[PDB]
RNA sequence: GGGGCGAAAUGGCCUAGACCAUGCCCCUUGGCAAACCCAUUCGACCGGGUUUGGGUCUUCUGACCUCGUAGUCCGCGCUCAGCGGACUUCGACCA
């Protein structure tokens, strides 16, 4: 989305000013990838000085 | 100098008792372990002096290496290092 003023102005007669405001969706690439893995072995013995 | 004692050795007093005389109990603190210096056969030779000695970051409070001292639950499992590991405390040149 982007915004925009499209002021224009009359010819020679009056002199007014117009705001004209209006928007206009805009595109883009896109976003980041995050990647948060993580693997590991189970489990193994209960045995605690070894 | 500083204290202690009437015990303990005896003598006065000496049912008992508490004090006395000589009379006997301690302090004159102590130790650092390293590195370097002189004159010369222009080092061998004993003796002396200086820099360090638990240690740094803000050695201010307070923490970061290390340990010492204790009390408490503790694991009979969860974590990549692994592990046996947790929390709270006081001290840290040496007798």
């Amino acid at each position: 989305l982007e915004e925009h003023y499209y002021s224009r102005k009359t010819c020679g007669s009056g002199g007014g000013l117009s705001v004209q405001r209006t928007g206009y969706p805009q595109t883009d690439p896109p976003v980041f990838k995050a990647v948060n893995s993580f693997e590991r072995a189970p489990l193994i013995v209960g045995d605690h000085v070894h």
